[PDB]
């Protein structure tokens, strides 16, 4: 429903990829006489921070005002926000951040850091067994962010599971944990109202099929922060048995 | 499927807002020529303490008996309640209130305080990214209301997080927080109602579309509420472990 | 789907109302020459307690068997009841009762002592934003029904966060809290379960659209209950920094 | 979709019941010229502790081989299990069992304690505001057992709230109770799935409507667990406040 | 929707089980002249421990790369992935494991130690009361997994809910049960995320019917996890009635 492009429009020189998907589920690199529409869309993953990259951001045309700023750094909190046809959406991982705004035609999706989340998405597209529309590769992204905060999750559970195999802890050590759990409720919880938002809001580029999933993600993400609160729950506790057997 | 109104016989002078919206995201104020549908709604942003504003409001036959009363500062809890056609909805931030009666035709808005919410949906008219529809304006604003409390939310237990790390407090500051942190459960419960009822009733105004969003929104308060639970049980413990350190 | 009934057939003298809804949104006193069937449903509001009334119960024979003895005052837990066609409905409110039996021509509701519920449906029929058919009236009660326990437990908590603000209660009070709070998780909880139910049985005379409502109720009459237990656990909370003095 | 009987094939002697349902809310004692199909389907209600029929349930071709052990008593978990066509199911009420085999055309239950929730559904067959189809007998069945389990639950509660009144309780009172609610939630769990899962499956002889229902009543039966739940839990507290109430002594 | 094969193209020596399936319910060894489609799907039952069994997994053509090194016993935690048309997915019981990789066509599972969850299926089809697709299958499979943990799960509250009946444990007791239900904590809430997930993903072969039940499964699942949280908590709280009762002697 959207005005297709010319390959070259969106051309950047140091742009770290510069994919259009084939629509059956891999890539190839974007040349000057490609197509790009909603059977072919196109991922431009940047690094803000080159030259060229933050430069094409600030000027090229594809692009709304408010994004700009916002592509090139200046948001913390996940959030999907609605520019009409656009959408701008900042998510974060492990705190790693990524900022990308779609439509049906394109991805644009800028990071500072390495985001190991985006990287399985390329070894995917690289094989033939990736995303094939904007909607898909979104999901196959955030389920991607899950697993990661999934993960790391039960990894400080097993600490505090440990822990809580009582000899003493090394003085300071459960508070690098509370902490840790703390930076991560205060952007897994937002990143949560994101992913359930973005499966409620009926985009143009996102099926009924996709929003299953969405909820699917956002749901699990849930539980997940169930899990830290407990082990948050059980830090203040252990913090109390801590200067309890230091008293008798 | 409403009569059609002229632009005329919803003129208000000192009108705050006074919008006609066009239905691709936008605004133009309103002028007597100009014709009130479903498809171009009308946006009356009245200041309830302004003399043409509650004189309008108590007079102009667009409204029925029972909502004047509330429109003009009678409410206090967050309410939606059905006048047939419109319907009268009472919302709450961060307390301000704000009073409003919509239909498919039209919204018409009261307010005293100035609520940042309101603004946003102005900001966003008038920059061609704002609302089309009457049920589109009332999600919109919700979203925003409940982006404020979420905040606001986050601020609170920000403070209580560093309150737990504890060297005592200030003496009466765990209970201003405490306060605040009632203050909302007070209103953000009932308000939570609503949102989740307005997603249940089906009013002409609102699509299967929006009810999914205005579900979103209260699950998503309904989950701020859950973390004030949190934030005010441990207000209660932590002047436990004061009275004991004070012991 | 049911048989058309003549105005007469349902006249009770002493009855507190005896309305015809319009269908619009409101009413009319019940004539004899009215008809009476789905989009005109007819509404007796009986006081069981009145001679003709009670007469009128155990008499006429547009009530089954069974319904008379729970209609007449027989019934104490809410509960919802299928007598092939008509349904037989008890609810609680603040504890006051109200029982019913309707099918799609006709709600016949009794009550001993007034409920403010059922009022709140009269003062909205005789203003014309009332409901329409039986199904939504069902709604419109349960919605009532339900804002004024959600109030009621907002002042139980109101209180509640009062006495947590500590200088000791005064002697028995927090026992009359308790009390409270207990009779009306007795009462609120299987109320719940009716609603929810009401929700699910697909009877002819209520919409999907009326099912989606009953479930608001239900969930949100659900959460005060959660509100409740909470209430409760911390009056028991209280009772033991109490006896800490 | 399945093929008709004659009224002889399931014919017991001390069969306690053997009813064919009319389809508009009754029954009537099964004759030998009587058919039988989804419309109008028999309901044998057994007693498998009589000769004829245990008997007849060992014999008798309307039975898969694995059944006739199960309907026989071999089961203890509430259950519902799928033969082909038919359906085995076991539940548990207030521990009484119940056994039951059915398909669109019958409805083979075996008790050998009398069950009350199987009576209120032929005091509505006999007065004429009963089911009409095996789903429909279905649903109305597991509502009474959960009617009961609801109620037997309040009363325990009732007690659990007369306790937190508290002069200490009789010795070993708060043990009998915790035993019961152990007890309950032991067997209402489990049947929980069960109705929840009869909710999921789709079965010829249940409507989209029986599922609805039998969704209720799983939802209503999980409240009761939380019900429960909490009961046990505030029991472990009790038995501390009156070790407590018996060191200060 | 895929392409039919030939019954030899599949064809493995000491194959534990190499089955088609009738499509009705049961099955029958693979020959030669068999076709293989979705309506008849291949059940192929490797131990990844064999010579020619393993030897097949990483040979033939009937595979991805990627799923070669997963099916052959390289991944621990429960997950689906999706390789375009195939699906490979990891379970876990009661730790035993089982890896399997299927598209509407056939099922290839290879497991090590054996899996009580991969007979029960097994037993109802060589009686006749099996699966009949692989979505089908599939839901067999993790209702009998759920069993396992569900009764299992009940095993260990069994005993904690002896020892809060209290008279001291065995030193060292309450730490083999706290591990227990950690290990299974550990496994039992990815594996659960699975389940959900398959709910909602819609594989060609997953009818909605399908879908219904391994959200039925998931929910369940659930609430087995939520059951295994409060018997930790509650184990934690035994350990301090315990450091207790040792102290005062
Ligand atoms: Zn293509
Ligand atoms: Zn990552
Ligand atoms: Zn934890
Ligand atoms: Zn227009
Ligand atoms: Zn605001
Ligand atoms: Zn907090
Ligand atoms: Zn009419
Ligand atoms: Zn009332
Ligand atoms: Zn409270
Ligand atoms: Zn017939
Ligand atoms: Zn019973
Ligand atoms: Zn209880
Ligand atoms: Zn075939
Ligand atoms: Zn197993
Ligand atoms: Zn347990």
């Amino acid at each position: 429903h959207m005005e297709a492009i010319k390959g070259s429009d969106v051309n950047v020189p140091d742009a770290v990829f510069a994919w259009l998907l084939d629509g059956r589920g891999g890539v190839k690199p974007l040349e000057d006489n490609d197509v790009i529409d909603s059977q072919h869309p196109c991922w431009l993953h940047l690094n803000y921070t080159h030259p060229d990259s933050a430069r094409w951001l600030a000027s090229t045309p594809l692009l709304p005002n408010n994004v700009r700023d916002a592509l090139a750094g200046e948001s913390s909190r996940p959030r999907v926000s609605r520019m009409g046809e656009g959408t701008l959406i900042t998510l974060r991982c492990i705190l790693v951040a990524m900022r990308l705004y779609m439509d049906e035609r394109f991805i644009v999706s800028t990071r500072q850091r390495k985001v190991l989340a985006l990287d399985d998405v390329v070894s995917d597209l690289q094989e033939g067994t990736g995303p094939v529309d904007c909607g898909g590769w979104l999901v196959d992204v955030c389920d991607a962010l899950t697993d990661h905060a999934s993960e790391f999750i039960e990894e400080l559970h097993d600490k505090i599971i440990d822990l809580e195999d009582n000899q003493i802890p090394p003085r300071g050590f459960l508070a690098l944990l509370r902490k840790q759990l703390i930076v991560m409720r205060r952007y897994m919880a937002p990143q949560r109202d994101v992913y359930a938002r973005l499966a409620s809001e009926r985009l143009p580029w996102m099926s009924d099929d996709h929003r299953r999933r969405m909820q699917d993600i956002a749901d699990r993400l849930g539980r997940g922060l169930d899990e830290i609160d407990a082990c948050i729950a059980r830090t203040g506790i252990m913090a109390d048995e801590i200067a309890q057997v230091m008293q008798e």
